[PDB]
């Protein structure tokens, strides 16, 4: 029965964090895993599978896929939130080594907050410079295997748009929130 | 051990509510969870594979299907619960932090009460455009692939409907729930 | 460390119920999940792919198999056992914050089990109209899209009518047990 | 922390039992489950998928599949296995409520051991009596819609007569088991 | 909160055993565990269904699998370890209840130890007989149903193969541990 | 309640480990541990069914797959992962016991660490002579059922090559660790 150490571990990491922001990051977190667990893992459970092109050539169906998709949309949003949790993770644990240490840290916190709210942006970035913000239902496909010049449809473009206009708004409000705790910081400093 | 703990932050989430409001309400969100993550989630498993259409276009099945469903009814309804449970889950954490500066309100639960019944409107609003309130067996597709008007199929048209009214139900039933605990809060006002 | 509160709330709650009635009840109740989460989920698992008509007629065989089940067994009883379940845990809650009200009932629990007596015999007339409480091998099947009177065959009619009988025996035993639960209470008023 | 009352409760339900007999039969209980749940399931997943007819006929083979197997081995034994469990879970929640009487037998035990042996000894009966205790890779079905008297081929009949003969030989053992504690109560008694 | 009473009972289960054969047999046990759970399992989920036949014969593919694989692997290997765990659970319950009597061995465990060894040198006899240590990419088949003699290939021979050196390297070092810990104990008698 | 039994023996594991050296290593575990089991798992979850051969010999298929893949990606990485965590759980329970032995170090620490880095190395080795580095859409085949030279593709390989990418790179960092680590203990002694 030691419930007062989880307590005072998790005061001393929000120490240093605005009382609406930290709470309203929390909060998104839990959405964000929720829906990139329940609702957008089942809309791509069958992306390669619907996947079919129009042609009779063998192989051209899934080397176009390839070439449409290089990485994967869930599987790019898992790294995504694995990336921005990664530094969350390592203030955690080293501030409670910390405090170990102690029974026997703002800068750190500052560049946690700074690598985290770069992971967002490098990753916006990335998956704009991709592929866009929108998918097509129809994809002309250009690859060695194929003949000329190939035409592919997608499995269904509409909902994976919704979705990503979702994780897109999800992203850029994590952002807005981070920019906004540095913000604090530097009015503290 | 600290049970209490957890008592007293439930006694206070719930202060500002009706006797029976509240309990009503818990048993219907715990009712809405397990009807759709046992229930519905198996009826609409294979909604696009069982989707077929009376064509030998390529391609002109998944682009009917995507014109049919923009989006999943159970990821709208996953969508639709996580947005209502949103406001519930940043007052809880809100008042919990508060509780802490306390160691070391109302206003707030009202605008979540309002924001959740807002968007349990939006949501039945939405749902109601798009498609309305039932699904047909047979569904007329006008599409770029596909050549003229094709004609397709539905996977379980009347096994959806009907948890598509349970699912109208719940959500009005909730609707009115919550216009109730307001109206009790203008009262006590 | 707070066990003796459970066991006090568990107390109260059955407080007005029959020595036996209660006991064999909670068994039935385990029971009844244990053979539905575990039993009878697998074998309606490929109750559409197994399904098949002796036609060409594009789309025939979904709309013939929704004609044939306007909803699925086990989601069927996943509905029956869910809004039998629903009275027991909405006085489960109701009795829990009455004693929170006594820190700081018997008309309810028959209300309660009647709506649960009758929700019973409600689902099983329900569950005897729609279809009988047998499967047939052989189903003819008229619908739009076929042409004339098709023949369709389900994926395996035995085991389902078996389970079916189990299901059906359940729910007598259940409604039986809550009958003589109200004359108990009958007899002590 | 109340994990003494969890051992006292336990200690009353083995009272009336052999030094033995309750622990290999709790060892064997645990085993049945554990072979249950983890070797035969994924042995018989595509029992129904696998089977195939030598025939054209439309719908011939899931006839001649529901005739080959009026109810499925793995649901049967899990039938089984629970209606073993279900008179000692019957008998640890009466005992249970007995204590908690007694806070503010044997002979009931007597048919609960009965009762378990009897549900044994029956489900033995009928495993035997439908199919017998083994698989044949080649299944002769004489059905209405197959014309004539066709051929069909199981999944994989070695594998699963193995796995007959090891529950066959478990329930022997169970039965064995509980016909032993029968006889030391009769000596007891 | 009993935590000692744990402590007490593991200590008195390896009080009779080498300071170092228990700790290396529990992170053995643990181990094959988390690999035959998380790698193997995957390997062979698709054995019979990539498992084809080079001939037109109904049900041939079949039958021809079964005659290649008398039993699975996976499944042969769950058998495995689950013998090779009953001799340690039987001695756990049987020193619990022994303490749990002098509340109110020695050569038990000998017996347990050279029951689990003669397990594990038995079914690596019975998987040595059946096919060796090894699988062929081709296999030649001849059955009843196939005409003349056949020949059918296996989905993925080079993994398999692998993963079964690594399986026998494992029962081969849990043997030799326990035939440590035996000459270990006749070190002490 | 034993909570500080369990900090105690965890400051004992980490008492010879450097400050950050130990903290940065259980989060990367961590974070491979969730980046294999949520992301990597998906993408080869159809390596072999989307795997197909422009030919229409019999069998040619798996065999060329079976030459392509000696081993999965994803099986060679959890058997990378478990191997490099055996040393640390041998090394975790050992401690434990002397603990206990205590109740009734420092050159092991090393050996498990310099073991672990072998098995890093090893594994990277052959990762690397295997298959190398990447993955190639178009892949040549020369085997003995497959006529002449025949040529098949690969599922998804961009996506496929991004996570092997991450893969050794979280591996060589994991590897730098280790050996800073032992550095830092040449520096102690």
């Amino acid at each position: 029965g030691d419930w007062s150490a989880l307590g005072k571990l998790l005061d001393k990491v929000q120490a240093y964090s605005t009382a609406g922001g930290k709470v309203w990051l929390s909060v998104l977190f839990i959405f964000r895993i929720l829906l990139l667990g329940t609702a957008v893992e089942s809309a791509w459970g069958d992306e390669q599978s619907a996947f079919r092109c129009n042609t009779q050539q063998p192989g051209c169906e899934n080397v176009c896929y390839d070439k449409s998709f290089p990485i994967s949309h869930v599987r790019f949003w898992v790294l995504q939130i694995i990336f921005v949790s990664v530094p969350t993770l390592l203030y955690l644990a080293h501030v409670f080594y910390v405090m170990r240490k102690e029974e026997k840290l703002l800068r750190t916190y500052i560049i946690s907050i700074l690598f985290k709210s770069i992971f967002e942006v490098a990753f916006l970035l990335i998956q704009w410079y991709i592929y866009g913000f929108s998918l097509s239902a129809v994809y002309t496909c250009k690859r060695d295997p194929c003949p000329h010049q190939v035409d592919c449809f997608l499995s269904r473009p509409t909902e994976k748009t919704i979705f990503i206009i979702f994780m897109l708004v999800v992203s850029l409000v994590s952002l807005a929130l981070n920019i906004i705790e540095l913000f604090y910081v530097f009015f503290k400093g």
